[PDB]
């Protein structure tokens, strides 16, 4: 895998690690669609409506199964330690209208 997840279910915003790089996902959008971040980093996705959101990679793009994040309530988080070089598309699972990528150099 290309990237390793620290927490399974999500966490509280106000938990976000020193050093996370945060994507909010507000107005209905990843607030960050295209992020650049190196190896090593840890991105913190914050949801901050009262619509659920996730992040979801399809098979083959952080390892051989699809990622399918837990469903984030207001005020939670999630993240993901990128450990490889690549380009990360993914999009919101009840919203596939909702694309963002992480692109790691
Ligand atoms: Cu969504």
């Amino acid at each position: 895998d290309k990237a390793t997840i620290p927490s399974e279910s999500p966490f509280a915003a106000a938990e976000v690690a020193d050093g996370a790089i945060v994507v909010d996902i507000a107005k209905m959008k990843y607030e960050t669609p295209e992020l650049h971040v190196k190896v090593g980093d840890t991105v913190t996705w914050i949801n901050r409506e009262a619509m659920p959101h996730n992040v979801h990679f399809v098979a083959g793009v952080l390892g051989e199964a699809a990622l399918k994040g837990p469903m984030m309530k207001k005020e939670q988080a999630y993240s993901l330690t990128f450990t490889e070089a690549g380009t990360y598309d993914y999009h919101c699972t009840p919203h596939p209208f909702q694309r963002g990528k992480v692109v790691v150099e």
